[PDB]
Order: structure tokens, then C-alpha cells, then sequence
């Protein structure tokens, strides 16, 4: 019990083009409590360099985050994001999307 699943809302920030390196931002809201893990992983890639800005839990009864990388989709990458809760018993790698 007490189980706030994770709210995804995986967008693009910058238009998605090959070479000219973006940005891709992986954020999850409306979960609690803390333990969660968001490791941005392509075709079969992780991409270790993540920023974030940092657990803002509105100080309401909320739990979110930012996750957010400067992705550069080669030719035919498909950048995804695992998403794992404490709730989720499995990790969803939730694909992004492409706006364009």
C-alpha cells in the first residue's frame, strides 16, 4: 500500500537532429516516496552523462525530478529511458518519442 506510481512525461527540449547535438529530458512526477532510477539507455547504450535538477518535491505530498541529457541521435538511434519506482517490480525503458 501507499503505492504513487510514476507520472512520465519523456519530451524532446531542442529539435531532435543527427550531429547537432540536443537535448532529451526524461521527467517523472506525482510518485512517492524517493527510490527511483532513471538511467537513459538507447539501443543498447547508457549514457552516463546525466545532469539533473535535483529531488523537488514541490514541499507538498509529491516526489519528482528532472533527468535530463544532450542526446545526439545518429542516423537511426532510438534513445530510451528506463523508468523503475519502487512500485514498478520491473524497469519499464519507456521510449522517448520523436516530435520531429
Amino acid at each position: 500500500m501507499i503505492q504513487r506510481t510514476p507520472k512520465i512525461q519523456v519530451y524532446s527540449r531542442h529539435p531532435a537532429e543527427n550531429g547537432k547535438s540536443n537535448f532529451l529530458n526524461c521527467y517523472v512526477s506525482g510518485f512517492h516516496p524517493s527510490d527511483i532510477e532513471v538511467d537513459l539507455l538507447k539501443n543498447g547504450e547508457r549514457i552516463e552523462k546525466v545532469e539533473h535538477s535535483d529531488l523537488s518535491f514541490s514541499k507538498d505530498w509529491s516526489f519528482y525530478l528532472l533527468y535530463y541529457t544532450e542526446f545526439t541521435p545518429t542516423e537511426k538511434d532510438e534513445y530510451a529511458c528506463r523508468v523503475n519506482h519502487v512500485t514498478l517490480s520491473q524497469p519499464k525503458i519507456v521510449k522517448w518519442d520523436r516530435d520531429m
